[PDB]
């Protein structure tokens, strides 16, 4: 009890469900950052192929962990890089955030394929069909072409589910829950760019 990554993350990111589906949503950067660091977990139950993700993931979190001790919320936050005109620069907060999105929205899709691949003992399917939907079209050609190397290191279902100290039927409730709770978060993520003029798909 409480060594459970997969129920972490469930709680954490019902919470700022509510928030953004509520009126006048403020998202803080201390609240978004530390649900996003909840993720990392799940890195580690990957193999050691998937390390060069792992340390970008963390690192992108640990900016915006960094960045929580003095920015209010995700809107101050952007608009705060927009107005030293550095959103696209390299290492920034809002461009961090841009990746950080993503990366959420990976674990959304994979969560949703992991689920529909029941019956099935290899995470080959639903890794690489959700690779494909999240972030290929963004990432370059020797970054994706590692990527589906790292894929045959990749652990059995069963083992994930071990090492994430969850049954089957535990595991798909609490991975169900966060698609739940991600899909509104990623929207207003997506939206937070588009309603600033700023696109995505940088
Ligand atoms: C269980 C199935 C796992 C499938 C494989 C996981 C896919 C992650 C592969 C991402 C490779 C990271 C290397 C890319 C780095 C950079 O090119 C970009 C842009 O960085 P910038 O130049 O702006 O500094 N980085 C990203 O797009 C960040 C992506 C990391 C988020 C990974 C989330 C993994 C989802 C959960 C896995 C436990
Ligand atoms: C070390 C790995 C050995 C395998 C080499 C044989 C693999 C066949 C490569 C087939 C050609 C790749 C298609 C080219 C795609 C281009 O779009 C990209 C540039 O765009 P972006 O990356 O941003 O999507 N090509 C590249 O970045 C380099 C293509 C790599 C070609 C083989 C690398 C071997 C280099 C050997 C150097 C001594
Ligand atoms: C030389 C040793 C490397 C041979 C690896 C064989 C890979 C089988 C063919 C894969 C191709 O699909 C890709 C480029 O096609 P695309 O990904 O754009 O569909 N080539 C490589 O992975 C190399």
């Amino acid at each position: 009890e409480a060594d459970k990554p997969l129920r972490k993350i469930s709680a954490a990111f019902k919470k700022l469900a509510i928030i953004v589906n509520s009126p006048n949503p403020e998202v803080p950067v201390t609240q978004f950052s530390h649900a996003c660091s909840l993720v990392s977990p799940l890195f580690g139950c990957l193999g050691i192929a998937f390390k060069f993700a792992e340390m970008n993931y963390v690192a992108k979190v640990d900016d915006l962990v960094r960045a929580s001790s003095s920015i209010s919320t995700l809107v101050v936050m952007m608009d705060k890089d927009i107005e030293a005109d550095c959103v696209r620069k390299a290492g920034s907060h809002t461009r961090n955030l841009l990746r950080v999105k993503r990366g959420l929205d990976m674990v959304k899709v994979l969560f949703e394929q992991i689920i529909a691949s029941e019956g099935d003992n290899s995470l080959k399917d639903p890794a690489t069909k959700s690779y494909a939907q999240v972030f290929a079209p963004h990432h370059g050609w020797a970054i994706r072409k590692a990527v589906s190397l790292g894929m045959y290191a990749l652990p059995t279902r069963a083992h994930l589910l071990n090492m994430l100290k969850e049954d089957e039927a535990a595991a798909k409730i609490h991975m169900q829950s966060y698609v739940n709770s991600s899909a509104p978060l990623i929207t207003y993520l997506d939206n937070l760019f588009l309603s600033k003029q700023l696109g995505i798909d940088w």
